[PDB]
């Protein structure tokens, strides 16, 4: 409480680092399976949880620029923080790649990943 | 292009500002949902989009609790900026609230949000 | 009376023609934005909708491939009917490429389509 | 190797059969949810898919209205069977409720269920 500063795994080996700041911040680095592939993270948590079994809910951002790469994309990942012995971080996902008016329809990929505090 | 204030369909308020280095910060306004008064946002875009006509992309966080209300949820937004005559923020939204694991499988919210820099209808 | 029987035109070209039977059903043909686009459509409807004023919900999916073109890949789309002088169909959709493993984190687009009875 | 009876992490059970034409049929049986007893599902897959190790494009529909209940909803899952040592069908889904104009914006959930022949 909270339990959800520091370092989280994803199942195929990108790892992040996040500092869940008193007043609601998530603020850290997103690195994508060196310094090349390390990004800015930002978003926010409830600073506020209820304590009754539910998770935290959470949500954060990753543009795909840094210093040495552009991908012209973003992922946002919205989830729920679930505390314990076997701690995890449960999200769903949104990549928008820029695009043409014309290609539009094709811009955004969804999908899942579930980060533990430990390698899987 | 980014920096200002925009409104979604249904009237909810996105005053944002973008910085020089991908940041974005700023305040959003629901017009829907259990949500009052303002609500702190933070996100990221890209800072040296394509030059060939391609929309910027860009998302950010909305966590559901301010000094009023908690609501136990969290929005995130994906979407691009496309700039032009009307410059127009095309999104898409996952919404998800605090479950048991048991209700996890109802936690999360799907939708699409269209922001213009003038309000709707 | 279920006011969904008919020619559906998407907002870029698009167009479909779907019969709904008494039980639920959804059969028809999407086209495609010309044979070589058709495809096959089949889904499902809430044939005793709420007489709340709410929505008639249903899906209905089309994979990609016709006697011409295989696209391996598969829409669905999951929305609501709205009757009316102006009546549509609202949808979000999910597309499926099949993939390998290694790619699989690239398998799905989403979108959205809003479907109207004249173009 | 679609054909057959099915199982999601929370115990769902989707009995499907693969027609030589593209077709989905079969019944749903949800573990959770306003939903009792088997529904009704139509859909499609890729009868002829990629030789290059990809898996198998398909996806379905269920309207949750049976001769016992009604929810006024309906889910699509989109996804792909992945043969392997033990064979999978890996979807993301949306569920969208019939509702008014003003509360459309709250009208569809999404997930992820993930399909094996084993149940949990």
């Amino acid at each position: 409480e909270a339990g959800i500063t520091g370092t989280w795994y994803a199942q195929l080996g990108d790892t992040f680092i996040v500092t869940a700041g008193a007043d609601g911040a998530l603020t850290g680095t997103y690195e994508a399976a060196g310094a090349e592939s390390r990004y800015v993270l930002t978003g926010r948590y409830d600073s506020a949880p209820a304590t009754d079994g539910s998770g935290t809910a959470l949500g954060w951002t990753v543009a795909w620029k840094n210093n040495y790469r552009n991908a012209h994309s973003a992922t946002t990942w919205s989830g729920q923080y679930v505390g314990g012995a076997e701690a995890r971080i449960n999200t769903q996902w949104l990549l928008t790649s820029g695009t043409t008016e014309a290609n539009a329809w094709k811009s955004t990929l969804v999908g899942h990943d579930t980060f533990t505090k430990v390698k899987p």
